[PDB]
């Protein structure tokens, strides 16, 4: 594990992670998809080799010896909140499985079922407190990679009103 597990946030293409691993905002069928996806697809196309799975759970495939872990957070415009926020927390403690298992010091990780599966709503609280919720009792740095300016703002002040 990491010497002092920290939280930290960086507004840039996630496939340029400086991590031990990724994690995928995968689709349940492991197509290349769009967004995150699709750069994860350009960047390790080898790792969606079986990569489906179904919603509220992830998924570890290898690109060389770099572990992609598939992440399938729900579609909100197909889910109703309550589902939805059940499969959300599903697919982040999922995530924190696969991260112990592999034993990795650091992971890259967006924040599922935000953007096109979000329903139309701003999901970054909802998503980011279930990204806590899992990860807090692992010992990997998180680096926690995003696109909207605003968004990574108050990402970090949510990171540091927990310090
Ligand atoms: C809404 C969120 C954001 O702005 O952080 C967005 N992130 C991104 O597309 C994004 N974030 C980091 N690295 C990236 N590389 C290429 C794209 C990209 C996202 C949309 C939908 C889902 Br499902 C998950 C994440």
């Amino acid at each position: 594990g990491a010497m002092a597990p920290s939280y930290r946030v960086k507004r840039m293409d996630i496939a340029k992670n400086d991590e031990e691993c990724v994690v995928n905002a995968a689709n349940p069928r492991g197509l290349p998809g769009d967004g995150v996806c699709k750069a994860v697809y350009k960047k390790w196309p080898e790792s969606f080799k079986n990569s489906a799975t179904p919603v509220g759970t992830a998924k570890t495939v290898m690109c060389g010896t770099y572990p992609v872990i598939h992440a399938v957070g729900p579609n909100f415009s197909n889910y109703t909140e309550s589902e939805g926020d059940r499969e959300l927390a599903a697919a982040y403690r999922e995530v924190a499985k696969e991260v112990t298992r592999l034993g990795v010091n650091s992971v890259a990780i967006p924040l599922l079922s935000t953007g096109v599966y979000s329903g139309g709503k701003d999901r970054l609280t909802q998503s980011l407190n279930h990204l806590f919720t899992a990860m807090d009792s692992t010992d990997a740095d998180v680096v926690i990679y995003c696109r909207d300016k605003e968004w990574e703002k108050k990402i970090s002040e949510a990171i540091q009103m927990r310090t």
